[PDB]
């Protein structure tokens, strides 16, 4: 019920990457139940940014995953108080993203509050350099732990090269109340940047988000 068919977000998220700081803001929306969201981002203190927008963007709401019924949607049920998660990229090429991150539900929308730490990015590197060119499809393998809903990956970047960046991602989430843990599943995910401008101030993005038991 508080979650709806449709719904709206609001993101702030503060940082710095290699001593850069900024602020982005973003509205999106999307359809919970399907596992798929939209959103505009804009970079609001510090634009332009030294560094690749792909670091960001899987920083910028696992609210929108499609579970079967039979897989705890411990995420949903959260709401309205909702969750925090904590995040860890490393990067093979030294490169580290730290994350925490608090999600609620205010006057009918998720409100999201990042903060994201990167550094130690070589100045020659595809991130500082900005020769990424978006993620490619991830699955999180999913799993109980400690009280709380862990999920683990290797993320791959595609270069403007035609070859791959990679990072191991940790990612924490952890209900404001103890709602139902789920046991260990999969979540398939891709992520697009839909539209940007010329130095990424301005962004749009897409995600679709699915999970599924660990079989296939």
């Amino acid at each position: 019920e508080v979650i709806k068919e449709f719904m709206r977000f609001k993101e702030h998220m503060e940082g710095s990457v290699n001593g850069h700081e900024f602020e982005i803001e973003g509205e999106g929306e999307g359809r919970p139940y399907e596992g798929t969201q939209t959103a505009r981002l804009k970079v609001t203190k510090g634009g332009p940014l030294p560094f690749a927008w792909d670091i960001l963007s899987p920083q910028i709401s696992k609210a929108y995953v499609k579970h079967p019924a039979d897989i705890p949607d411990y995420l949903k049920l959260s709401f309205p108080e909702g969750f925090k998660w904590e995040r860890v990229m490393n990067f093979e090429d030294g490169g580290v993203v730290t994350v925490t991150q608090d999600s609620s539900l205010q006057d009918g929308e998720f409100i999201y509050k990042v903060k994201v730490r990167g550094t130690n990015f070589p100045s020659d590197g595809p991130v500082m350099q900005k020769k990424t060119m978006g993620w490619e499809a991830s699955s999180e393998r999913m799993y109980p732990e400690d009280g709380a809903l862990k999920g683990e990956m290797k993320m791959r970047l595609r270069l403007k090269d035609g070859g791959h960046y990679d990072a191991e991602v940790k990612t924490t989430y952890m209900a404001k109340k103890p709602v139902q843990l789920p046991g260990a599943y999969k979540t398939d995910i891709k992520l697009d940047i839909t539209s940007h401008n010329e130095d990424y101030t301005i962004v749009e993005q897409y995600e679709r988000a699915e999970g599924r038991h660990s079989t296939g």
